[PDB]
């Protein structure tokens, strides 16, 4: 399924700040019934957190370090799957552009795919975003059909 990541912490862990890690620890504690963890530990940004081993987590939380490490791995695996889904619907998007698109939608795959297609169709005419969104929405997000419609009615 999908983990209910916190709205403030919906950003990719690579872009997590010191405050984003602490907000993740407090959320993980109440959500998965983990042992109380001192926020004095893990005083690091998301870049240093993803370079920690399970033994390093275990040092900072002897009772919940193993579970914290496994939660971070589940979160990273979900992101890559979301990035893979964006690439399947929008051919040619790079791995970085797909990650930037997901972050602009709060991690929503469907909205990210729609935003990427609207951006391509928006350039094809002087129609507003709502018009480009309406056109794509009618054609069930088939960019090729929406493009032919826009090119046939400039
Ligand atoms: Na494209």
């Amino acid at each position: 399924h999908s983990i209910r990541l916190p709205a403030h912490l919906r950003l990719q862990p690579i872009y997590w700040s010191r405050d984003d890690v602490a907000q993740w620890l407090k959320w993980a504690e109440n959500e998965f019934s983990l042992s109380p963890i001192d926020s004095n530990t893990f005083e690091m940004n998301g870049k240093a957190l993803l370079l920690l081993t399970k033994e390093d987590f275990r040092y900072r939380s002897p009772h919940s370090g193993d579970e914290l490490y496994e939660l971070l791995q589940h979160i990273l695996k979900e992101v890559q799957r979301k990035i893979m889904e964006v690439e399947l619907s929008v051919h040619g998007v790079t791995h970085q552009e797909a990650q930037t698109a997901l972050g602009a939608t709060g991690g929503d795959v469907v909205s990210a795919i729609r935003n990427l297609k609207v951006d391509q169709l928006f350039h094809l005419s002087s129609r507003s975003r709502a018009d480009a969104w309406r056109i794509l929405e009618h054609y069930q997000w088939d960019l090729s059909a929406a493009s032919r419609y826009v090119l046939a009615r400039p």
